């Protein structure tokens, strides 16, 4: 659905709009642009919390629709895997 | 089955054939057609994969038809012994 599917998302689905705002706070620097150390530091802190965030997305996405096979231990896995690249 | 196997075996099934298009691509190396180190460490990997596919399409198999006497403790001792080898 599209009314239901927004409620039972909470604030996991508008994680990715806010890692989106900060991204583009980034491209503008905040305080100065610059880059550097810290910069990529944020950034892939920022990375991990959307990562985070669509764990939980794709948990409700099985858990109000259907369990289907996605056996969450491969996505953790995965998420996992992206993370250390 | 045919259809209803090729449903229940999702992208676990695939994965096979996404390995063997990378093992063709590795045969033609992608950017420089050479090997060494490198190469054999990529290609340990994806058959790392190809093992951690074939585990969960096995582990569908006795699943979806028939337990029967198969024992996974056996067979991921066997995936662990050949990736050891
Ligand atoms: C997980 C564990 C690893 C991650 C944590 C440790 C690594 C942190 C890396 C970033 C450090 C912050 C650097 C900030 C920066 O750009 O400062 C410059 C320092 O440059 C430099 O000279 C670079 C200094 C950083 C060298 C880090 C070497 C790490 C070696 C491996 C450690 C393993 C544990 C400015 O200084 P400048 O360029 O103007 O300076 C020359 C004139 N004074
Ligand atoms: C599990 C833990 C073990 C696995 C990780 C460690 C081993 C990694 C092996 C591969 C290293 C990458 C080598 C890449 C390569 O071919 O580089 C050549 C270096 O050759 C060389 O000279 C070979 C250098 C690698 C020697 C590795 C010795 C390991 C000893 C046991 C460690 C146990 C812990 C090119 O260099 P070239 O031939 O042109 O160089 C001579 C002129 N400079």
């Amino acid at each position: 659905e599209l009314f239901t599917n927004n409620a039972l998302n909470l604030v996991i689905i508008f994680g990715s709009c806010a890692a989106l705002i900060l991204m583009s706070f980034w491209f503008r620097r905040g305080n100065r642009k610059r880059k550097g150390f810290l910069f990529h530091a944020v950034q892939f802190l920022i990375y991990t919390i959307i990562i985070s965030a669509v764990g939980s997305i794709i948990n409700y996405v099985i858990e109000n629709y259907k369990l289907k096979f996605i056996t969450p231990g491969v996505i953790d896995f995965i998420c996992t895997s992206l993370i250390a690249v």
